[PDB]
């Protein structure tokens, strides 16, 4: 893909340049490409398109790529197959470029490690350097008109410097993941450590692995858990402790009927129920959100606790322990002593002295509401959210926006298009549905 | 254990000889070896026991013997392991008595067929033939008065139908186990017809319903549960050109949770914290614990269901056209079977706040268990005053006026009583430690 | 690939159309195309190319096609991806051609059912339907001092008539013949394991009647024939004959499993003869000879429940016979069972069927090529294959436009995957570069 | 339970060694005598005089190798016990039920505890003979004793052992002796001296002291190809995270383990009489075909980990050469040369293929030799009773009871040696393994002990 100068009229500016808008600019490089739509060999012009990033490179929640994490997807699930197997952009053309093809067919297994998942879409990315901006925040998209809007500017911060710099664009995507969910009892403390910072972040605080610091984790989802193990190998002498709402930790629903809700023609169903029919499938398949834990870790996790059962029979003086159905009514960190401390009661309708607090509570998709703040005055009269399209256009009111401008969000579509949303589950596929939406028309000539 | 006399006033009389009262057999057994607890060997008197049992024989949900049907349950909580490893009644033992304990640990499973572990309680039912009854449909428990002038009731008299003759017999009793499973639960709005079956009479009653394993049947399966899949499963082989559906209000089968700590809800120890809770506790926890017990499917076999209509997908893409279907998010809303028709109408709609002509309906919506209310209604005016449900103590026995009820009298309840004791009450999970409760409850002071 | 007429002389003919032939065609296509390779816009002439293939359409073990049975490889170990992931001809780009694509993600598996397997195979044999003349059986190939082309004649299955065709080179391409034991007499009811789905039923019809039904040898087929038969014939007595001591167990662990990699290829043929033949002893542990432990598991399994009804063994319905070999079998006289014969390797039964469960030969090229056997180098009586396959010949007697190339025999020199699926993408790649390169060039 | 004997009588039995096939014999007995277990035990009211002499100073089963996660190769139900009396105290299960862990048990949903959990076991068990177990005694040699002086016939044997601690000498005197000692570390010929040339039974108990900076980047070498070669190379990983491991074996890979059922049967208890029954050549082939499932092969999940794990390196970097821990397959030692201990030590390798040539270096802090055990170690004991042999054997031959065979007229029949764990010749692959201990213990009892309980 060839790069638009930064002062032209654009026809597409991506804002986050993760698996979700990687997946757009693979399937737009995937249509224009004559091996693989018959059509596109009589297709001379490139659509005006760039995305703007705010890390220096790319890469995928390295915070949270902790030794040994395995994918929780197939494979197939990859940011090409499931749209066209013959794309260059496969997670095993990516193995075959590597000369790891053969060596992973011999692993027998359908999850990679994460380390290289992330390598496979790194290799992808690559490939568009010419239209990624690196190191530039978008801070806020405001209207334009050419009295009828029809383009958007787009501002962002470049991190190396502070400047801001301006893009027109007639249209925008919004793919910027979410932001780390606190909650809102925590105070702010270099101690208290989000899932999100853990590798980058916790090692530089406990900087000794041998010593015993003592640990706690909150939560009761797969990075809680992820964390809570890891910690026992990185630091072998520390006390860990999981303090969980729940009353135990719950495995992912692995079964095959029911993960068919990530199926990429799923989203058409979803989204056509009520909002009470959406509401509630959304809780009658809670057991496959990031709420829960791969099997696989319960069981080890588990079996760790056993042998600490072997060796002492009180639970209450295991070096790992944790707590169900607990919540934290206080947190006291103030003062020259190097361990907080914590308070504990029932979560039913107690104090741990800590080096460092993990919190592994997920993630709001809400930060799209700050940046298109300056331009929620075109939605239609008396909304006051945002409201997809099946397409993943929002809605504006006609009489204000030209119907060549709109924006599109990904990711934070949940409600109206399902629990894979903000996965990679249906990437593939919607990355071809975002190209249609957004040049299909500009591509017919 | 040796037989009492039908007409003596027994020490205990047990309604039901399932896996429940088994336990019971087997831990009172174990109660009495002087070798299992050396405080016994100056035990001089058996106590006076009998079980009366509906069915001819022992014989543990044999309407749901399907080919191939396993455990959904690890073998080391059978009858007597969890109690004392020790017993002879262990599973472990059986197979040391049937010459099969090397090859049972070789098949490296905790999920023996239901074939063998049916097996397994038969070796220890045949131990206790002296003194069950079987053939013995209860029917209803009086009142008691050794005197008649008394104003205490100090036994009950246990009325039996006897399932072959219907001749009522009249036993009499100081106290009363009652320990009779559950009943078949049928949706309201089906009809009567002998088209329609419970999942309980799979195996004995559709195979005599329909006759021709080379018709092409249709067959409607109704539910979701391990039951509906075994039976939606299976049908597919034993009528290999039939057309099955299965009907279900969910929009797909859930897999069991296997997993550690939440299965730890079914443990032996947790009964003393369950019943302890307040009552809004108990019920809430009860949602929030586990899917109910056979609500869910063995994962293995919901991979196998999926397999399989993979297999018709590959043959044909097209579904509505597969041999074997599965309805998802659909209701019953009407069912017609009048006429010299053979196959009935079934009526759907969404489940959500089509049309089948079918030779058969398996029903496979589990089971209530309230049948004891029955039972026990010519003694429930000895319950104290204002109480319009029997209510068991953490040791299972329901509670009785004082002033009405000799101590030395009581009825106990096991298996229904998930309310105030939890998910492991009807199943297997906690019979051998209960039955050891039930022992020490019972007979205590008489040992 | 377009069709060349009949009489030409083409450049290269293959003799059967089976995966290994199909991956040779699928790498020509993929060759050809300048989607896949840039070096192939400034391509214009298509290769004069012909297969023959005996059966009427194409087909993959058919006699073996037993309902439940399954892959012994992973999908990836296809007729393309290993070669290039972006061919058309892959396992996903068929699955998703077919409309399968997330369904088969949801079943978590990396071995389809052999059925499955075979229809992809199909639906990638359809694309190339004007090369291939279906129901051709080979039967020589001729010279044509320098022998400069071939002709290869060919049977008609249909109606016995004998075709032949010119080419420049040849491949022999035709797996393997039913091994039997050498001492068992020929009869109807002595059937090889390659015929069983395919014959067996025109035997024994009556599917509910109680036949007895011997089967011999203990590798994958002889496991699955034993286990359909239990299903195919509910009442039937069978008995499982085998010299070992038990069914094995195939290796799947992965260290060992690097032996099949298609980049060992080179490796193996570089080893000197001596450490080829030791090498193919000391990981043998995979070769059809042994079973996958999930079938050894549910034949166990179906064995333990016989034993929970009767702990009496000889009583069984269905029986395994370890250390066992057959001395004598009578078959001669109107009775409709034979009476085989046991004895130790280190008793009788009497059966209606006898189903032979032992494997495959990969010698049928050398009657096809007697013919042109004395174009080897002086004093060679076997044909030897180079690296690329090409048999080697005597340079004075054959043109260098001239060749004969073996496939799926070559386990000696090229190791274990050689009869597989394991590497035929990639080693159709390498057969499309050895043949067609500098013609490409 | 059973009561001691004082040390200077005439004991019915002694065992040497108090390991698990000792503790069968024990816990065997023990049940013959209990009258719950067996019906004609009320009516028995006196206790043979047994003995057990174990040379380390408690109860402990392969130490050095109880590596962190390192589990069970067998189905907890062929405990001590249970494959012999399910209604024994001592099942696994009865002791789980002791220790407050059935139902945890449960829920782990294996058949295979953590070699951890099951030397508590059988700890447990040990603990219950603890006044008939002479612990820090270690057997040094078996003499003859002749009760009369105006007699030849050998009618007793008095045992000397060796304390551990204090280096004195004690006798036992006793009409029949059990020699189950395990093995002794089988070491590559050639190897030097080298405290940090460490086998694979001292690895848990001497590598940790040796290299005590879990942080340091040592360069360690694994030699073998079986289960406790993968277990430490695995181990070694995680243990020391900025180490360069090398895995160095004769075989060009790793071996599963043959889980599969109808090979398995092999182990069953009631096979060893079907292979003792056999010829010696058809023994000795027998061995060969099922050297597939011995502790020369590896846990296929373990293999599986390893596997994955050296993949993730190759993520990092395709340079093989490069990787943090290597394998190098078909290879054998020529020479560790070593320079005093401010040094690291040199290993020199060469292919192990015939000689028909590539080569390499190493420069170790450590060299784990994980390459089994011998098992002969019974003959360095019996040295001064073998004259008493029947004519022309320079072997000791065990019957199908494991008793060894002695010339009657040298001999009373009233005396015996047997042997445990050393028979796999005339026993089966199972004799040295856990697999059939519950039964044989309780052969073993009959064979010694069975006129004794019935008069
Ligand atoms: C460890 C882990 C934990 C996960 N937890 C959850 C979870 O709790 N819930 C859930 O539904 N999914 C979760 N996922 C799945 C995850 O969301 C998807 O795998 C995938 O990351 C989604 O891609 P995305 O591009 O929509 O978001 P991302 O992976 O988040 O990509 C967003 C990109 O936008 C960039 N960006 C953000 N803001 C700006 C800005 N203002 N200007 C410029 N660039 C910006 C970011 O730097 C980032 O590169 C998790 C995945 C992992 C690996
Ligand atoms: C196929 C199958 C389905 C199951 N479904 C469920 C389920 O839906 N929900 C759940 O919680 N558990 C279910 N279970 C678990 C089951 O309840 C336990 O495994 C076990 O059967 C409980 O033993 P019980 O003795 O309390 O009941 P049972 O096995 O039911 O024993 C009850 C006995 O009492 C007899 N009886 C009944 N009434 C009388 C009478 N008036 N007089 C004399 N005798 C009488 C019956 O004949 C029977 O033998 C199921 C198990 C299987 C195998
Ligand atoms: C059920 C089953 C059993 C297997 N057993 C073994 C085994 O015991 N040992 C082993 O090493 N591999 C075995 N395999 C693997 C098998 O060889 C490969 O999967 C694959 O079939 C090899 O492809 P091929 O094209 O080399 O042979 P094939 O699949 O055999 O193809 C050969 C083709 O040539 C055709 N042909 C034969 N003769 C002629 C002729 N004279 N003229 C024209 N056409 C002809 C045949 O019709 C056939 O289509 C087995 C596979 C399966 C599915
Ligand atoms: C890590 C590990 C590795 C194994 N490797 C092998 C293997 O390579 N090959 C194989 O066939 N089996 C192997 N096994 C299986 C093992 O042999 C059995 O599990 C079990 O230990 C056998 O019990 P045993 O009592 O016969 O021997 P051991 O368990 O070794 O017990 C022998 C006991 O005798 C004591 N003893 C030795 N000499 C004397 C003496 N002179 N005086 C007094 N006491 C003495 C020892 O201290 C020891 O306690 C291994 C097991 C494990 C856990
Ligand atoms: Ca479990
Ligand atoms: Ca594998």
């Amino acid at each position: 893909l060839r790069s638009t100068p930064q002062d032209e009229l654009h026809d597409l500016l991506c804002v986050g340049f993760g698996p979700a808008s990687l997946a757009i600019a693979i399937a737009l490089h995937d249509a224009l490409d004559p091996r693989l739509n018959k059509s596109a060999s009589n297709i001379h012009a490139q659509p005006k398109i760039c995305f703007l990033e705010r890390q220096k490179q790319f890469a995928w929640h390295s915070g949270m790529l902790v030794p040994g994490s395995k994918m929780q997807i197939s494979f197939i699930k990859d940011l090409a197959t499931l749209r066209d197997p013959r794309s260059s952009f496969t997670f095993l053309n990516y193995l075959h470029q590597k000369g790891r093809l053969i060596h992973f067919t011999n692993l027998s297994t359908f999850l990679p490690a994460r380390l290289e998942f992330e390598d496979y879409m790194r290799w992808c990315a690559q490939q568009f350097s010419d239209v990624v901006a690196y190191g530039e925040e978008v801070v806020e998209v405001i209207p334009g008109k050419s009295s009828v809007v029809d383009f958007f500017t787009v501002r962002s911060r470049n991190v190396e410097t502070g400047e801001i710099s301006a893009r027109r664009t007639r249209k925008v995507v919004i793919a910027i993941g979410g932001t780390a969910k606190m909650p809102s009892g925590l105070p702010q403390d270099p101690r208290i450590i989000h899932s999100s910072k853990y590798c980058t972040t916790l090692p530089a605080l406990l900087k000794d692995k041998s010593k015993p610091y003592n640990i706690a984790v909150l939560g009761s989802g797969q990075s809680a858990a992820e964390i809570f193990h890891d910690l026992q190998k990185r630091y072998p002498n520390s006390r860990t402790t999981l303090i969980m709402r729940d009353s135990a930790m719950r495995p992912s629903d692995d079964s095959p009927f029911v993960n068919e809700i990530f199926n990429p023609e799923r989203v058409d169903k979803f989204y056509s129920q009520s909002a009470a029919e959406r509401q509630r499938s959304l809780l009658a398949d809670k057991a496959t959100n990031y709420s829960v834990v791969r099997l696989e870790l319960i069981e080890e996790i588990y079996n760790d606790m056993y042998l600490q059962r072997v060796k002492n029979p009180d639970e209450t003086q295991w070096q790992h322990r944790i707590l169900p159905e607990r919540k934290i009514t206080r947190v006291e960190h103030h003062g020259p002593q190097s361990r907080m401390r914590i308070h504990l009661k029932s979560s039913k309708p107690e104090t741990l002295e800590v080096d460092a607090l993990m919190v592994a509570t997920g993630y709001n998709r809400n930060a799209h509401e700050r940046l298109l703040s300056k331009v929620q005055h075109l939605r239609p009269t008396g909304q006051d959210q945002w409201k997809p399209h099946r397409d993943y256009r929002v809605e504006m009111d006609p009489s204000k926006v030209s119907s060549e401008a709109g924006i599109w969000l990904q990711g934070c579509n949940e409600r109206t298009h399902g629990l894979s949303d903000s996965l990679l589950s249906v990437l593939a596929v919607r990355g071809g549905e975002m190209v249609q939406s957004i040049f299909g028309e500009q591509l017919e000539r």
